[PDB]
DNA sequence: TTGACTCTCTTAAGAGAGTCA
DNA sequence: TTGACTCTCTTAAGAGAGTCA
């Protein structure tokens, strides 16, 4: 809601709620040859999800809290910046797993940025591998690696230079 | 169906058509500290385009023949295409700018890929940065960097470990 | 046969809001 | 007030198809 304390008290009730949610160990590759363990804490399959959470989408949550009477409602995964500004450059901020696991709503996991900035992630090469995002990633990227192209650049005459 | 010269025929006459379109000179980043320059084959920016060419949105382009009075269309960036595989592990290939430069119909600047492999290489460090793509990008992704995330993982409580 | 427009759709990373009990 | 459902939307990398002269 409007005051500061009001959305402290939100981001604390979420805090506690997902805080409850089972802690699931994801070994994770990391760049460079190397492994680690994260912890996600991951919101359950079906209803009842937890205090506060309902299911918009196959994959989509959202959070709500009955403040001065009103119900506000987020997405599930943007409370923990509800302090933060909204946008940068111009670009809707957005919550982004860092751990690419969207049930967990673990905030160690979450970072808030474009969507860009979101998506480019899914190709880095990891903490160990070369990541230069200055929030760091995780985690390698699960689409990482050599692609699977079909056909590359081609010209069946000589009317074109690279 | 088309015959697999018929085909051909359509290929060769939309090379001749795109080789036609203004030839700009861009200088790019190619990953470590390096520039190189590449040369785009730029459709117009109003109509007319070129022969067989129409404008389907903002940054859509058709390329359409007729053949024994049956009216054929595809995307104008896929007619390089035409003689490959349309899918890979279970994908739609898409056609995919190296230069990252969508009026360019330069073929020699193209791939044919899932369209995940197409999206990730906009973060792409370089064909002098670490590309690891097998077909190697021409230039480092446009949104290759530090990126500028507003607020990172980050909890109020200690009710998680990463 | 051709040009110049029109419309909606796909994907996978994200969203907001309404209907009932 | 809280839970459990329903629907459509945004973005930026890509698509197919209709109308008219
Ligand atoms: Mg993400
Ligand atoms: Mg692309
Ligand atoms: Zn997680
Ligand atoms: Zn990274
Ligand atoms: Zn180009
Ligand atoms: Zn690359």
């Amino acid at each position: 809601a409007l005051t500061n304390a009001q959305i402290l008290a939100v981001i604390d009730s979420w805090e506690e709620t997902v805080g409850q949610f089972p802690v699931i160990t994801h070994h994770v590759p990391l760049g460079g040859g190397l492994q680690g363990t994260l912890h996600c804490y991951e919101i359950p399959l079906a209803a009842p999800y937890g205090v506060g959470f309902a299911k918009n989408g196959p994959t989509r949550w959202q959070y709500k809290r009955t403040i001065n009477q009103v119900v506000h409602r987020w997405g599930s995964h943007t409370v923990p910046f509800l302090l933060e500004p909204d946008n940068i450059n111009g670009k809707t901020c957005t919550a982004s797993h860092l751990c690419h696991n969207t049930r967990c709503h673990n905030p160690l996991h979450l970072c808030w940025e474009s969507l860009d900035d979101n998506k480019g992630r899914n190709w880095c090469p990891g903490p160990n591998g070369g990541c230069v995002h200055a929030v760091v990633c995780l985690r390698q990227g699960p689409l990482y690696g050599p692609g699977a192209t079909v056909a590359g650049p081609q010209q069946r005459g000589s009317h074109f230079v690279v």
